[PDB]
């Protein structure tokens, strides 16, 4: 117990560099604060639910999970695969609270990094989508800072 | 799930207005923002166990408590008492962050308000020890703002 519980905040933030795959889901795992992220052409319950598939696969399995109350999360489908899942669905609590920053920053700290490296690039518009993966997986290492 | 988990954040705060028995024990409950206080003469495992059963009473079985590393809170003893009640127990994060600021704040609001209540009632230092009880019952309830 010595340590912090086992709790994620996702949600998706829109970056136009990254297009047609646009969404960018983003996880930040608030025990350890790595952080997930996974580009998605629509935010359906669908790219949230493969969003989280792979973050599993990096990070394990968490207890619960916080989002705000997107359709794409509190839709029966997604709702049905948390629960086979066995994770808890949480939201933001009250006092004067709002959804969750942490996860919030890193949008921002995401978008700011793949801006530095696609002009570092010489792409100072739309990222080719050729590159756009291995400029995105470069950019979660570099947050996660090891 | 539609709602934020059943978290709490405990600590001690000394108060010597409120001497002999000076140590507040403070829980906020994150999900409801309510605040439960007990007085206690020192701070032992005893006294945080003695604290938990009352805030249990007022605000119902948590899922979890969030304390610091202290000793009242990491003995065998603690470890034990939570364990009879199926509460996880949690450690402050990463990410250059402290113990738990809600819990902190609450310190600060509760000892100011027992010492705008005590001064009303013409308490320039300690409170009557006959006295203590209902004014540390009144300023709970202002905080709780209903
Ligand atoms: C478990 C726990 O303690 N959680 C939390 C601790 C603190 S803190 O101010 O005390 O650091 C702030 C929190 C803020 C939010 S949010 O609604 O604004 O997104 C949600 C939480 O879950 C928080
Ligand atoms: C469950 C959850 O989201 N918890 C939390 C959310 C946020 S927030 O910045 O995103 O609001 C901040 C938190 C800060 C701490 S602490 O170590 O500083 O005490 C602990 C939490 O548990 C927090």
């Amino acid at each position: 117990g010595l340590g912090p519980l086992q709790i994620w905040q996702t949600d998706f933030t829109l970056e136009p560099r990254m297009a047609p795959r646009s969404w960018l889901a983003v996880t930040v795992d608030t025990a350890s604060s790595a952080i997930v992220v996974t580009q998605h052409g629509r935010v359906t319950s669908v790219a949230a639910q493969h969003h989280w598939a792979t973050a599993i696969a990096v990070l394990g399995r968490p207890k619960a999970i916080k989002t705000d109350n997107g359709s794409c999360f509190t839709s029966k489908s997604t709702r049905e695969w948390l629960a086979r899942w066995g994770i808890a669905h949480t939201t933001g609590i009250p006092g004067n609270s709002q959804g969750q920053a942490m996860v919030e920053r890193a949008n921002r700290l995401l978008k700011d990094k793949i801006r530095v490296l696609a002009e570092g690039d010489g792409f100072m518009k739309r990222i080719p989508t050729s590159k756009q993966g291995e400029l995105l997986a470069k950019a979660m290492y570099a947050l996660n800072h090891f």
